[PDB]
């Protein structure tokens, strides 16, 4: 039972509030989506405080397909169209064209290079010409309305940033077991305890937003 | 004194021998580690043959490499799958030939597990595959190898397809950059140790070029 396992991280309101405070402190959090959706937990970091060490942990412990969650306005500013005109992926995951920093990286895949690319993209004064395409960082357009419009990790990421009062850009990647299977709730909980990362669910976020009448 | 890369690689044999051992590993369904030019990426990538690809091989790649696992295809196969370049005007440093990303439609869930990526890759590499067998976007990244292989473009992409063809295998391979725990990219000494521990031979693009020159040109 997921709610019973998660109980040690506090009740749902506490789980959200602890996640927001972690992010304000520059720490990562772990976000589980619905059991009947992906049933996956993603590491989430605020771009504002992103470090090479955080990126390195993500690469080593997750899928390695590290995504950059952006608002529609920031993706527009960067001139990042959807990768595909007609998306037919199972979840309609909103991949834009992939990106690299135009300057300041080599092959784009080291922890340092991915952070450079991500900081370059997230710069509120960025220009499209600041980014080469294609690249090794994968931006996602978060849906307007956040988790009340789409219950994906993309929306959970941007909603967490906004709720925490942070700049609305986050990085996201799926926690993966050494044998290649995807982490489920017990493994996610274990990882959170190891790395001082709050664990919460998308339903936690949805209930929180509903209760506190939160338009973002 | 630090010996150069060619000297560190001597324990794998002379350049032609390094290629021959790589071909045989692939025929035996084992992986290889391919280094490109020192003044290019100076990176080593794990390569696996698609035709013997296993979940455990993919899991290793996800754990020990960048996790951005690519599928190297011939232009003919990418065309058969209707996989256009991701970007019309590619201005990436190496002009790496990313197509739009892909996912299998059947036999997978979220597409990112080791098993799921293998399923996608097997689906895509099938010589009778059709465009509709693949959803786009997805979590596997196909690359269009240049006609002529390493004699035309000195990328890991061409290295991968060349090795498959020279080994007499299905002309499609899996490719990912070896990465250190601290997030830096693996360099030659680490690549060599990884190869020895995992029974994967190590070779360079220049080895492959010399091999093709000595074995093909007349
Ligand atoms: O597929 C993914 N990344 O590529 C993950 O699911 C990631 O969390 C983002 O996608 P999502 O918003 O559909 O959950
Ligand atoms: O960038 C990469 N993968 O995304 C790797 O370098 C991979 O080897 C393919 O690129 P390359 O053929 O330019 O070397
Ligand atoms: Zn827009
Ligand atoms: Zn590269
Ligand atoms: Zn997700
Ligand atoms: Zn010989
Ligand atoms: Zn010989
Ligand atoms: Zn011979
Ligand atoms: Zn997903
Ligand atoms: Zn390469
Ligand atoms: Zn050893
Ligand atoms: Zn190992
Ligand atoms: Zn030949």
């Amino acid at each position: 039972n997921q709610s019973s396992l998660l109980a040690e991280f506090g009740d749902p309101i506490t789980r959200v509030e602890n996640a927001l405070q972690a992010l304000r402190e520059g720490r990562g959090v772990l976000l589980l989506d619905d059991e009947d959706r992906e049933n996956e937990g993603d590491i989430i970091y605020a771009v504002e405080s992103l470090t090479t060490a955080q990126m390195a942990l993500m690469i080593r412990e997750c899928s390695g397909i590290v995504c950059l969650c952006l608002t529609e306005a920031q993706a527009d500013r960067l001139a990042l169209p959807p990768m595909v005109v007609n998306n037919n992926s199972a979840n309609q995951t909103a991949f834009t064209v992939s990106i690299e920093a135009k300057h300041g990286v080599t092959t784009g895949v080291s922890a340092q290079d991915r952070v450079t690319t991500i900081k370059t993209a997230a710069n509120p004064q960025a220009k499209p010409e600041d980014l080469a395409r294609p690249g090794h960082v994968f931006p996602l357009r978060a849906r307007a309305g956040g988790v009340l419009a789409r219950r994906g990790h993309t929306e959970g990421t941007v909603d967490l940033m906004q709720m925490a009062g942070l700049q609305p850009a986050g990085v996201l990647c799926e926690l993966t077991n050494p044998d290649g299977s995807m982490a489920k709730t017990p493994e996610i909980i274990e990882f959170g305890k190891l790395h001082n990362m709050p664990v919460l669910t998308i339903e936690d976020m949805v209930q929180y937003r509903i209760q506190f009448d939160l338009k973002l």
